[PDB]
């Protein structure tokens, strides 16, 4: 899969993190070693966010 939906709201004001809301839709371009983070880019821009806040929308 390569499209997502936000499963929770998340909110960061760090850098290079982005902030969803549930129901979003986001394309995942990347994500790190250990998989807990996951990188997503939305209308809003491009930025990491929870790998399990996210959930395929296929």
């Amino acid at each position: 899969p390569n499209l997502f939906v936000a499963l929770y709201d998340f909110e960061s004001r760090t850098e290079n993190t982005l902030s969803i809301t549930k129901g979003e839709k986001l394309r995942v371009l990347n994500n790190t070693e250990n998989g807990e983070w996951c990188e997503a880019q939305t209308k809003n821009g491009q930025g990491w966010v929870p790998s399990n806040y996210i959930t395929p929308v296929n």
